[PDB]
RNA sequence: CGGACACGGACAGGAUUGACAGAUUGAUAGCUCUUUCUCGAUUCCGUGGGUGGUGGUGCAUGGCCGUUCUUAGUUGGUGGAG
């Protein structure tokens, strides 16, 4: 549970990200992004497939969450507030991360690749 | 758009920029259109809003200048006249 929760959170605060509806999907023509991450609720089934299609064949892995709404509070774009709404954004289904650009707790996420996933 | 900022929706399962070809036009303005790529949350739309103005009004004014006015005039205080 240390991999999905916590050590990869903190290389999602100002990193290179893929941010909307004309670019959910336009990050992935990119040969610079490492470890990213993908929803498991997409509304067609092949769109999932057209994302692993880029990735899995390729050294770079998916990790699952389960949806584009728990993800809104990750992505950047802040919709919660002091005095806000609870939903005023919906997420991506897949943001990747190009470069960390450090070494806090990114021990875990390359561990997550070569333990049982080789 | 060079209409800042504030309000909600449209913004991640397809918001906003740019551009070659060509019937497009005054025009190598992608203006529009057919076709179709790129840009990356910057925005666009709706509503309140500043804004800019060699736009009005010099009879709302400031500054300045012009003039009788380049001729020798103007004024208190303090007493006196009323
Ligand atoms: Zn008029």
């Amino acid at each position: 549970n240390t991999a999905l929760q916590e050590v990869l959170k903190t290389a999602l605060i100002h990193d290179g990200l893929a941010r909307g509806i004309r670019e959910a999907a336009k990050a992935l023509d990119k040969r610079q992004a490492h470890l990213c991450v993908q929803a498991s609720n997409c509304d067609e089934p092949m769109y999932v497939k057209l994302v692993e299609a880029l990735l899995a064949e390729h050294q770079i892995n998916l990790i699952k969450v389960d949806d584009n709404k728990k993800l809104g509070e990750w992505v950047g774009l802040c919709k919660i507030d002091r005095e806000g709404n609870p939903r005023k954004v919906v997420g991506c289904s897949c943001v990747v991360v190009k470069d960390y650009g450090k070494e806090s707790q990114a021990k875990d996420v390359i561990e997550e690749y070569f333990k049982c996933k080789k």
